[PDB]
């Protein structure tokens, strides 16, 4: 008897946009939205509606207040079996947190080719555009615990989970197309490197500390996945606006046995937006939930996060005609060589009943492949394959976790494995060997074949000695962070130059800081002295003089290492803030929502109080938050309509609000008297990127939706140092 | 060599002021500190330097930047035993956090009674002025995992391990004195509540969302805790500078067999100070690990954390005299109608060596008692005694967490106790039972004794029925927050309304924070009514005539509740911020640097780059921090000297600087053209309390400044900084 009557504790089973509504569990939220991997998951979900509480075991409980005492102020009893069970269950609910990427939002989804593929790889799922295959998909960053910030300083995970029918597919990739290191046995020293120091366990979800930039300084090959790290590649503004790689080269079988080089690569339909330093680091504060909050309501408004997979691919004869070892995990494939043909789209339409069941159990490895796939002898990817099997055995507590229902395959699994902790499945095979006659030798070997056949891996021919050597193919390290700079747009570089600046002023040692500097006059001196200048070092003749790595095989740039140089904006998911007074223009909010609904963009309504305005025309406006509840941070551009402006214009945080905007070169709109804001952040003829009219004329928002296009106000950015937020 | 010539990659073994040196391993920065314990571990503390480089079994590593592989493009071999040792202990580094107070930082630390105090109870370590104990001493908050931030709104844990001569006494405390609940029985329901929400794990470190308040408003035992987490409590400045309390009442146990009851508390030294929310919430963003930070550095500089431990105590006799039940942990027993004796001091003064291996190890229960100590019927204390001992067997991996080091005991350890995961006591007993004739009944059975008896539980009568019932004497659950809120000044006032609204204004479904509301006029209506309004929500006329709760044994008020009304303040271990330009005034920054060396007051020096900058009378300055870098979040206080104050007057980073610390209440001190920074932060002419102003900073200028730090913040200021955008 609990609940509201008006019935407003249920949320709607409908999309809904953002704060509409409580977000709900995927399966309550969208009952209807289905797939087979999510079908398969019915036999484990646990209802709660008209059942009677109970243990473990079955049994109702009549109390769930007490515990069984001697006595009303008497000691607890030894034999309350109800009040053990659920303190013992309570007290073993966590389990460990992945050594790396411990911190990731997840959801499912559904992937499908444009076209067959099996001219180049035998794979069932890239076999028919009518083949569907459902996914989960976990992103995750890199260096904090599962109790870190998202929106920090560093790399992306995006694992995506293929329930295939000829197997599960785990494709394991980052958000930028190389790593720090070429060879898996260093993934320890560069990992405990960048993680808080072992001494005081400190910094949280920050490369921002001695001991990470001491490994770089003295480990050159991290330079280029650093550069990355230090561009706004390094925050993106959500999941749905960053790309995905998979980084190594890896191989496609195709029926012939004729194999390909392949690098995948995930592109988002949405584009590509980041934030800026400034706003992330203040965002980890206002909202350290901040992606993945975004994520599950993106979902939940139908806002689906899209990708499209694509294949860079190289024929085996031209293993040998670039610059850079195609082994080499720490240099990419420039698109202007080897292009991008698009594969497939990957659509993320459900969010998870429960985050610790689906997210947090579910376990990726990158060496899950099928058959029409196959590795490569990249040396860090030849590491991956034993790591992410060993590390199960503990954080998933057995060998048994593929049982775990998330892990599960849809496709069928039957084999000779028995027993571990926790298993789920009852053999009633007579045999647990093979070869048997006890079972006709069932289940079976398949020989390989182009479909359903066995895995066979590709007999890739194997010459030399047993050495630990690395191959002086990978021994150059400038010439990719160099080829990523010169790629970039003028505020990209400076945005590259600030976090570098930020980053190293942290450091305390100041000989680390020169050395890292000495590492950057080898890419680019422009990039080492606007560095130095933030630090106040000084560059040797010696530094002047260092010679310019070759560029990458004739190219002097490539564009489309570049988040901006060539626009991709979508802006259908993105949110606005609209600042309210006690005395709204009704005829504004009218045309400012209409325009926005009309695009598919979101709008909160913000006052100095929550409940209720009234707008001048008699309108019930409810209130989203206070303008110190959902900062300016957490939105992509503001709105001010026209009204009783008095009411918010001495207002302090309706200022700041603006104020805070227009540092992080958001897009902001005033109409009529909210022009007299104009004031606060010192713009009257007005400017590129403040849209103002005498109401909120149509023309007027459709130039605040062509600016929302852009993502950012980049030409406003020599204004900013001026204004203090 | 990878070193630097100079030798500047390692810190000196010599206190050092925050930000002077790399932050060291305790045993490398402060080797001649030491106490039994610390001593205890030296035969696990394991080396570096001029070491060979080898596998878990020894074995030299002569190539660690290579998996061996078959041509040097070729791949990795199976049988590199080298490479897949290295990963597999990699692969397996993390246990499970706690399922509560994951976030936590330590130290090593003493504790000496003042005196005897064997009059009231037999406990060893009280039985001397001159008996030392170790201690270790871990200090937390509850919500967020181990990854989360430090300055988050939250209750803190205050929990001390003694390393006793008879035995480990662990006092297991949080820096409030109550609790949420009543009974242990619905921890589990109360913790779901306030953790982040069960479908899409959001969100960390707040309890600002709807299950915490669904929770709170269905269950008003809450409403005491839920006050004091309201309050600017729930966002302290320091470990340093909050309270401790052991929230049960235990008993005391002497010689004789008199039990006298007790409840325990930690008075921090260095005074109760806090953050402002506005601040805090801020904190987590620029600097998450600011707590932890904060307490290393204090001790690397010499600033201990000193806490005096408070007993207070009621006989047997008096066990009913208050107008509320002792065993209930929602309810706190007043400081006017009982005062704490400060019976003793502890002194934390080193760091760890191994934050893994002592912090995330560290195993604390309040179970853990010893003879002299015995437990009350407090129905949550009773449901602890289970928990502690059942999660540390999947935390810590089986049965033997206690001989994990930093977890070992001082004293003597003897049992039949055999087996278990990662065992290392290899027992050389031909008997592991007892009664045994084949080892002449070793170890023994201790008769209970004054001095070196065996534990034996003070018999205290039972008399009831098998009931799972609450005591009618426990459901009075609104005169306690009334009296915390009438305790507080207007200021906290004003702050607990805030908090309430805030996080109610994260609340999405609004009946529940109609709900909340409903309660609070059950507390005081003038809260009520500030809250309601911030919340666009009117009290009905019935809500409106709810009778105030009575009086706590007629007490109008009790001051010791609140943070400051009283002064305690203390500005050693504080930190300032200095604003720097190209040509700093010499004369501002000898006077400024010379008065806080003289009141133990550190400062960073700030500036628009890093390096350094030269003085007018040809100092170079080095520069600690940007502006932005050490955002004023980070220091007590900003002092602006004269110099070319043209070169930062247009500085957005540094006048924010100081609109930032203005709307944070903290003082502001200008020297000269400094002065011209009073237009960002809407000064007048004429001033106002607590910006120190003077054309040079001589003398009066810094006794100003530092009397506004031992006052902590600027409460006059909170009418002036609506009008700032900031
Ligand atoms: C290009 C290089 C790498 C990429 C792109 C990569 C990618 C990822 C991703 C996306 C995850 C998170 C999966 C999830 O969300 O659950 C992850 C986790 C992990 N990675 Fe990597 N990784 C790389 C290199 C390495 C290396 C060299 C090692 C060790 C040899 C390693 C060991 C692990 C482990 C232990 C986890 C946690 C495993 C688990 O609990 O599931 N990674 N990696
Ligand atoms: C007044 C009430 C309570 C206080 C003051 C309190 C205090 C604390 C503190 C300070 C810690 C952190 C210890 C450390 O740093 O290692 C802690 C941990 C814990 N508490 Fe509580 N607690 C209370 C109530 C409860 C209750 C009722 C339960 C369970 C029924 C409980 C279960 C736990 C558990 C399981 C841990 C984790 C311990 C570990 O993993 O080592 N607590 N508590």
């Amino acid at each position: 008897s609990l609940a509201p009557e008006d019935g407003s504790h249920r949320p709607a089973a409908e999309p809904t946009p953002p704060g509409a509504q409580p977000t709900a569990p995927g399966s309550l939220k969208a009952p209807d939205t289905r797939n087979e991997k999510l079908n398969s998951l019915e036999d484990v979900r646990k209802g709660s509606e008209n059942y009677a509480l109970t243990t473990n075991q079955g049994v109702r409980i009549a109390d769930d207040q007490n515990s069984l005492r001697a006595g009303n102020r008497g000691p607890t009893l030894l034999e309350d079996f109800i009040l053990r069970e659920k303190i013992t269950h309570f007290d073993h609910e966590r389990i460990p947190e992945r050594i790396v990427h411990a911190r990731g939002s997840a959801a499912h989804g559904y992937f499908q080719p444009y076209k067959s593929l099996s001219d180049i790889t035998k794979a069932d799922f890239l076999s028919d555009p009518n083949k569907i295959t459902p996914v989960f998909v976990r992103f995750s960053t890199v260096q904090g615990g599962a109790g870190s910030a998202d929106t920090v300083r560093d790399i992306r995970g995006f694992a995506t989970k293929f329930y295939t029918e000829e197997g599960i597919f785990d494709l394991v990739g980052n958000n930028t197309p190389i790593f720090f290191i070429q060879d898996a046995h260093k993934f320890p020293d560069f990992v405990h490197a960048v993680k808080p120091e072992p001494h005081w366990a400190i910094p949280q979800g920050q490369s921002a500390h001695d001991t990470f930039w001491d490994y770089v300084s003295l480990q050159p090959e991290t330079l280029h996945n650093v550069m990355w790290a230090m561009s706004d590649r390094g925050i993106p503004r959500s999941y749905r606006t960053m790309e995905g790689f998979g980084i190594h080269t890896f191989r496609l079988i195709n029926a012939e046995g004729k194999a390909t080089f392949v690098r995948f690569h995930w592109k988002p339909l949405a584009g590509k937006a980041s934030l800026v330093w400034d706003e992330a680091q203040k965002l980890t504060g206002r909202d350290p939930d901040f992606h993945r909050r975004e994520l599950w309501e993106a979902i939940e408004a139908g806002d689906f996060p899209e990708y499209e997979l694509g294949f860079q691919l190289i024929p085996e004869e031209d293993e040998f005609k670039f610059d850079f070892d195609l082994l080499d995990p720490t240099k990419l494939i420039p698109e202007e060589l080897v292009p991008v043909q698009r594969v497939g789209k990957m659509v993320l339409n459900r969010n998870p009943d429960n985050f610790f069941a689906e997210n947090e159990q579910a376990a990726f490895c990158p060496g899950h492949i099928v058959p029409g796939l196959d590795f490569t002898n990249d040396p860090l990817l030849q590491g991956r394959l034993f790591s992410y099997i060993d590390t199960q055995i503990s954080r998933l507590g057995g060998p048994n976790f593929h049982e775990i229902p998330i892990n599960r395959p849809t496709c069928p699994y039957h084999n000779f494995q028995r027993d571990g902790m926790h298993r789920m499945g009852i053999d009633t095979n007579p045999a647990n060997y093979e070869p048997n006659s006890i079972n006709d030798n069932w289940p079976r070997e398949t020989p390989p074949g182009p479909k359903r056949g066995g895995f066979e891996s590709y007999q890739e021919r194997v010459e030399g000695n047993k050495v630990r050597e690395r191959s002086p193919s990978f021994g150059e390290y400038y010439s990719h962070p160099r080829l990523f700079w010169l790629s970039q747009t003028p505020f990209e570089q400076r945005h590259i130059v600030d976090g570098f600046s930020f980053e190293l002023s942290k450091v305390v040692r100041p000989y680390i800081r020169e050395r890292v500097v000495d590492q950057l006059a080898h890419i680019d001196l422009t990039l080492a002295q606007a560095v130095a200048k933030n630090l106040g070092i000084e560059l040797t003749d010696d530094q002047l003089n260092i010679t310019p790595p070759p560029d990458v095989n004739s190219l002097k740039k490539d564009p489309s290492l570049s988040l901006y140089a060539i626009p991709d904006g979508d802006v259908k998911g993105r949110v606005v803030a609209i600042l309210l007074n006690d005395e709204v223009r009704s005829a504004d909010l009218l045309a400012i929502l209409k325009a926005l609904k009309a695009k598919g963009v979101h709008a909160k309504l913000l006052y100095s109080r929550m409940g209720e305005v009234t707008a001048d025309d008699g309108t019930v406006l409810p209130i989203a938050a206070t303008f110190a509840g959902a900062p300016s941070l957490t939105v992509d551009a503001v709105i001010v309509p026209c009204g009783n402006i008095a009411d918010i214009a001495d207002n302090g945080d309706a200022n700041y609000y603006l104020m805070e905007a227009y540092k992080h070169l958001k897009p902001i709109a005033l109409a009529g008297d909210a022009r007299k804001f104009k004031a606060t952040i010192k713009v009257d003829q007005g400017e590129e990127g403040i849209v103002e009219a005498d109401s909120a004329d149509g023309s007027f928002m459709d130039e605040l939706l062509t600016l929302m296009a852009a993502h950012r106000v980049w030409s406003r950015i020599p204004k900013i140092d001026k204004i203090p937020a």
